[PDB]
């Protein structure tokens, strides 16, 4: 996957009901500490008895069977941006969250001091500015980063807002030292929903956080 | 509807998930001062574009057509116990919530002096203690007061907890000064979802505070 | 209750997509003879492991928990009206099937020869007609028989249709030798569901063939 | 996409309810000769006013927003796999139906005499057999195809049945004249729904069929 072209960025103004993007990256996002699975519904999804403000169980839908399975005994450190509407667990259970991948081992990759990372920002072609993040894992997930760094930019640079956007078309891109570099549009397609959107965290790409850098890029458009 | 008997009770013990009464009660309930309803699904419920921190569409499904029907284009209060699990509304829209009756005129029912009632609470036969509760209208959503009531008793006596009960059967019975009286099983049947137990409060049934009385029988069983 | 008002019941020029009711007494009814639960969902409803074109499981909602158990381990004669949007049975089932009551006991219930009933139909105030109905159950389902009733009107009366209706309004009408006398609407509030419409067999209102009749009453208007 | 390895292939013996791959197989596929869409769910689907034994209306998932939209308003030709298990619509349809892809244009596409395909087949690596099968496309949705073939072998070679299967594994492959060839796993992961394994045919994938061939590979194991 290399750099996109303008024409295949999604717009915000065209977006829906966009909001619906906003609360997922303004509201607090799920993290868990070394665990372990103990349910889980389809070969490719996993299942944790975690709690939080509102849930009391929690699903990741990871990459396929093979991933699946492979953290299914493994204590592991959970991270991602959870949905409610279209979210199912146990046939008996009410107060559920989902996910999809976020989860990365615990054991030999929780560093020392945060490796804080430079985002480099560029509105409308100009690199405008430059902020700094942290992280623990020293193999982290795409998903963190992505959060942290929205986050970031929604509380100081408005860019979802509860409404539409300051900003028309936007994507993270990263640069992993060594493997090929990849982008996440900012901006849903017109007409979406939170489930289908956040799929985008699914493959549960990871990567060195050492050695990745991050450039975002907007039209103020 | 007269006085319960022992053996038509549900019993905690026996529940399943309990909690998910607990959350109910203990939450902070659904308030909207003078709104009037804009859309609706189905010919007996109505929706109010209403904000909360978890919610910005809302639903309430009322006794029958007619009732509904009633209230659409009137200005009015609402008061009840919101579930989310196996909630919906507009096909586009996320973060919903429910509610059953719970809703009441606003112009003409809401008085100065928040009307005192007193709750006679009676553990095993003995009335051990009374206490307080406040309202504003006239004529209150049967529900209101159940709420107000149980929210109580649960900070207080302990009633439901994230977990099983101090108590083992308990009911709320209320009182008007020339109608029947009626109650509410504190506990749900063994295997239950909340949309199901809130129903008790479908039929929306109001009374005059100044004149109505109520009790609470409770079992340490 | 008694006789219904001119101006309570529905209208089926009102009812939005109508057909939805077509169909339910269309296409064939669910039966089958001499069975027993297996599993159940909630504390007040069974699920029973049979089959039928399209599906492999089935539920019934009943009354309330007390009806349930008291079904749970008996070999019951279900006959019943199916529905399939919006119906719930194990986490992992797919091809469900629900219904609503429709449970009889199997021994001792079971006639030789079947009693045909006569149903008394009245298009506008004037008795029209009258048909036969058959049966094999001495205590039969009130559902049952008003399917078969319904049925043929629709097949001969044209009752319902794949879209609007010859008749405006309908009722059937139940007369228990003994007990009180109800009917059901045979149309729906304008806005429905065909899960929350045949929740009017949920009572599991069962009664004698040899000593009950039955009366229609249909406007041309 | 290249020729798998038989480590990656999913094994009957494991898969959990596998009749529910029967049924999408067994049962007679959804086709629409030339029809247009009219409403639509998400930006990456579209849906039609058609009509089946079981649906008064379809979706089809296709592969993403442009897709779609490039259907539209285009008269086309509907072939495919429908599943109602977790199908969703209009917030006001019962009855619905979904299918993943299996959309191509109408006019100047359809043939003269069906072009009849033969299929290799290999049972344990040896090629005990092969068969034809038709269609009027000049160009076929893979799915279409997939379907017939199989169909084929459930009703003769006893691929699926209303139960564990008579092979333990299985993939379709084609093979396109200037292309790359690919392949389908004819058994979904051990724990499954029909959506997620319908979405094999997401891709809407088309080809030529005066120069496609086909394989099917299978064991006895």
């Amino acid at each position: 996957q290399q750099d996109p072209d303008p024409s295949q960025l999604h717009r915000s103004s065209l977006v829906k009901n966009l909001q619906n993007i906003y609360f997922l990256y303004e509201g607090d996002p799920v993290t868990h500490e070394n665990v372990k699975s103990v349910d889980q519904l389809l070969s490719h999804d996993l299942i944790y008895n975690v709690s939080g403000p509102n849930y009391d169980k929690l699903k990741t839908e990871l990459k396929n069977q093979e991933m699946a399975t492979l953290f299914k005994d493994k204590n592991v450190d959970i991270y991602g941006v959870e949905y409610y509407h279209l979210c199912y667990l146990c046939e008996n259970a009410e107060r559920s969250a989902c996910i999809y991948g976020g989860v990365t081992n615990h054991e030999g990759n929780h560093l020392e001091i945060p490796k804080k990372i430079v985002v480099k920002v560029s509105i409308d072609g100009i690199q405008s500015l430059s902020f700094d993040i942290e992280t623990n894992k020293k193999m982290v997930t795409a998903q963190e980063l992505d959060y942290k760094v929205r986050k970031y930019t929604i509380d100081n640079k408005q860019l979802y807002t509860n409404g539409p956007s300051k900003y028309e078309t936007g994507y993270i891109k990263f640069i992993p030292k060594n493997k090929e570099s990849f982008w996440f549009d900012f901006f849903p397609e017109p007409e979406f929903t939170q489930s289908k959107y956040l799929m985008i965290y699914k493959d549960n790409e990871t990567l060195d956080n050492k050695t990745s850098q991050i450039e975002v890029y907007l039209t103020t458009k």
